[PDB]
């Protein structure tokens, strides 16, 4: 159908339609009579899977010879998503499929919706780590994803009442053709025990064991031929394990005990839980990871060359026991030198922050390694020591700086600070956007940017434009294609010469039919899996991510709740319809978040049932929003909603795949924002609010949210109806928390920016009345995006962190 979804030539239909009779008879055992839509997903799964094995076997048999420099991306969480479309993508077999399919009597798009999300991450952290797979493996570089194979990736969401229930996860059920179990490559991780000093070095000895079994899941270039490898460890216990009846029984049961550890995904975003299982999670993947990483580089005795053959990325301080876990090996096991050890660990770690918010930031109880780890706490102690004494030679006599500096934390609890512990015995610190990264220098570590100002730098996040346009919005994709040719998809600089075709009257058309394309579509979603019903000529106003404060949902529920009162005072008056769409998890735990959940229920029963308002005000709430479900809401969307405090979004990525996929962004100037309004144009952009500077203005003064309230009647009306219960007539003071977090206790200071944002809103009205003009500037901002590749962040990690050059040449297929 479209050019961009490559060539349906006879040989290949005929090969791909047959391969799949095959599965569908040999691997499935089924036939036409009794097969259901999820054995037809299963034959295409089988079938497409079968045209990487050649590739990622040579790929990896390449690697082998050329010996290359590797990179290890370690990662708690790994946001992948759906395997299917992405690798017909990569593959170029996407029309042949789509054809072959056809001609069987099957709709893909259909075999499609069946796949389950590999849910293995939270939000932005975990799907960083996907698109950067994605770009390793099209930029040519010997990179392996690692983590762990959770059996339950984030729940699925319910709203039940208006409030998140949350169901297991469990996207293992109905198996995963995408993985490789390699049960051969077993590997012991040890826990507990205790340190035995001896004549020749310490020994940790009475541990338990536990094994790790890894699974290789292929992550395909694009049209590159290159397949590397995301390997992720699976939890075994020892067959001697807990070994009467009763007894014996019971030994075999408590096996679960051991694979408890990659059981369940930790759903808490932005906030740090002192759980050991969490700490257990950290140090399997750690452990058996850098066996594999040590054997795979003596099948290549002198750890010198180790750092010109490995790099090790922590993707934020979850890998970080890779430090010391490293320094345990090649000094207890290996029986190098301290000073030598710590030089091969520096020169092979780099590390990425992820936030400042201070609850984020990994402490654990020193009691805690003690009993876990006890090993690992000595080679703590000990990198702190030799830490403090080169900040102490540094700056003599400042004692606080030293005591700032420590990895070790003094208090009713000794904690071990993670990210003093990455800083130290990382050759590279690198923050996720420029504001983010400058942040980390002139504030929460500008303690090590003095001591070592040369281990910081930026690394400006990036999403992966195969999965976040050309999968998503193929429509937006080929009328691209059209004018500038293909090239770009794997190098997006080049929309840049899109601001050549701003004035170009069939191009606006065509950009603005894609768009009311994806409306129309998402709108039919939203009616048939939800039974909701959307005006599709209305504005799209989404804002979807994790709940959290700092993205102030609430700021966008104060909006939301301001144009129902105004349409309500003037009924009959003209305003531009807005369906508002709000997307997003809670973390269980997070009272607050899930308070805001229920408030957008709550607002969405009001004004969505009110005569008066009609088809000109929805208030929708996004259920069970992931990487799925992001990949339809985004292209139908006109309005990114990107409202954090300024200071509080490192970088955000959800931005980007909404201005690569034509929708406005209504902004602060926050995280990679910034960069955004840079590259388009701040004419382009709806910024509004307090930036970092007027953040910190505020704080010296102390931020009193009773004076907004006083001086803003539109403010005023809508905390009073809050409070009186217009929102929950039957349970009056249902949101009084909310109201009293407001007023009290805010910490994002919504009310400070609630003024610019109304404004600023009313100035995306008036832009949307005028199309031409609306699509025009869609056009500069789609025509910008070229920087915000993964691609290009990839290439900086590639030449500044890593030492490795990036190559866009093909492997023979
Ligand atoms: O720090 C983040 N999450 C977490 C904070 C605290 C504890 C966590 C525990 C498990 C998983 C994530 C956690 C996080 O999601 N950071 C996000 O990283 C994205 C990729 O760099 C950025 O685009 C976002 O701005 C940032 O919030």
């Amino acid at each position: 159908q479209i050019s961009v979804r490559g060539l349906a030539g006879v040989e290949n239909v005929t090969e791909l339609k047959k391969n799949f009779n095959r599965h569908l008879h040999f691997t499935l055992v089924k036939d036409r009579n009794v097969a259901t839509p999820r054995d037809y997903y299963f034959a295409l799964a089988h079938t497409v899977r079968d045209h990487l094995v050649g590739r990622w076997i040579r790929t990896q048999q390449h690697y082998y010879e050329k010996d290359p420099k590797r990179i290890y991306y370690l990662s708690l969480e790994f946001y992948m998503g759906r395997t299917l479309q992405n690798t017909m993508v990569n593959l170029a077999l996407e029309n042949a499929c789509d054809e072959a399919t056809y001609q069987l009597g099957l709709d893909m798009e259909e075999l499609e919706e069946i796949e389950e999300d590999a849910g293995l991450g939270n939000g932005g952290l975990g799907r960083l780590a996907a698109c950067f797979l994605d770009s390793m493996a099209t930029l040519g570089l010997a990179a392996y994803g690692y983590g762990i194979r959770y059996e339950f990736g984030i729940f699925n969401q319910k709203i039940c009442g208006g409030w998140q229930m949350e169901e297991a996860d469990d996207w293992l059920r109905y198996g995963n053709p995408w993985e490789k179990a390699r049960p051969e490559f077993t590997l012991p991780v040890h826990f507990y025990g205790r340190v035995e000093h001896t004549s020749q070095g310490a020994k940790w000895v009475d541990t338990q064991v536990v094994l790790a079994m890894p699974y290789d899941t292929p992550v395909p270039g694009y049209r590159n031929n290159v397949v590397n490898t995301m390997r992720l460890w699976s939890a075994k216990a020892p067959n001697d394990f807990n070994l009467n009846v009763g007894g014996y029984i019971q030994a075999v049961l408590d096996r679960n005990l051991a694979e408890n550890i990659s059981r369940v995904l930790y759903p808490n975003d932005n906030f740090f839980e002192g759980k050991e299982l969490r700490l257990k999670q950290e140090y399997f993947v750690v452990a058996a990871t850098l066996q594999d990483i040590i054997r795979r580089f003596k099948s290549s005795t002198n750890f010198d060359a180790f750092p010109d053959k490995v790099a090790i990325q922590l993707n934020d301080t979850h890998p970080s026991l890779a430090i010391p876990e490293l320094m345990r090996v090649l000094v207890d096991l290996e029986r190098l030198d301290w000073d030598k050890a710590w030089e091969v660990t520096v020169k092979t770690c780099a590390y990425t922050n992820h936030t400042v918010l201070p609850e984020a930031l990994e402490r654990w109880p020193v009691h805690l390694l003690e009993t876990l780890l006890p090993r690992h706490l000595q080679i703590i102690y000990e990198i702190n020591q030799r830490f403090l004494n080169r900040v102490a030679a540094a700056f003599p006599g400042d004692v606080d700086r030293l005591r700032r500096m420590s990895l070790v934390e003094e208090g009713a609890v000794k904690r071990i600070n993670m990210a003093h512990l990455c800083i130290a015995g990382s050759h590279a610190v690198n923050g996720v956007a420029r504001i983010h990264s400058e942040i980390l220098k002139k504030t929460i570590f500008k303690d090590f940017y003095e001591l070592e100002p040369h281990k910081f730098q930026n690394k400006t996040n990036g999403i992966t434009p195969r999965r976040w346009l050309v999968l998503c919005n193929p429509g937006l994709a080929e009328i691209i294609a059209e004018r500038i040719g293909e090239e770009y998809i794997s190098d997006l600089d080049q929309l840049r010469k899109l601001l050549s075709y701003v004035d170009d009257e069939a191009f606006i058309r065509d950009v603005a039919k894609v768009k009311q394309e994806n409306k129309l579509k998402f709108a039919a979603y939203l009616e048939r899996e939800y039974k909701v019903h959307i005006n599709p000529n209305s504005l799209f106003d989404v804002q979807v991510k994790r709940i959290h404060e700092y993205k102030r949902q609430l700021l966008n529920c104060l909006h939301v709740i301001t144009l129902y009162n105004r349409i309500k005072k003037e009924p009959n008056k003209f305003v531009v319809p807005r369906t508002v769409m709000i997307g997003g998890k809670a973390a269980p735990g997070y009272h607050m978040a899930k308070m805001i959940i229920k408030l957008i229920t709550a607002i969405g029963d009001v004004v969505n049932h009110d005569p008066v308002v009609g088809d000109r005000l929805r208030v929708i709430f996004l259920e069970n929003y992931r990487v799925s479900l992001a990949e339809k809401v985004i292209p139908a969307a006109d309005l990114s909603e990107q409202i954090s405090t300024a200071g509080t979004e490192a970088s955000g990525t959800g931005n980007m795949k909404f201005m690569l996929n034509g929708a406005l962004t209504i902004g602060t100037m926050d995280g990679a924002n910034v960069e955004m309004a840079e590259e388009a144009g701040e004419e382009n952009f709806f910024i509004f609010g307090m930036r970092v500077e007027d953040v910190d203005r505020l704080d010296q003064r102390g931020y009193n949210a009773q004076e907004y309230y006083d001086r803003i009647p539109e403010l005023r009306q809508i905390i009073e109806q809050l409070s009186s219960g217009f929102f929950s007539p039957k349970q009056p003071d249902l949101f009084k928390d909310i109201v009293n977090m407001l007023m009290h206790h805010d910490r994002f200071k919504v009310f400070a920016d609630y003024e610019e944002y109304v404004k600023c809103q009313e100035r995306v009205s008036a832009l949307y009345k005028n199309p031409r003009e609306w699509t025009r500037m869609v056009i500069r901002n789609i025509a910008t995006s070229g920087k915000f590749s993964s691609d290009r962040t990839i290439a900086q990690y590639a030449r500044e962190i890593w030492g490795v050059e990036p190559s866009r040449q093909r492997l023979p297929a």
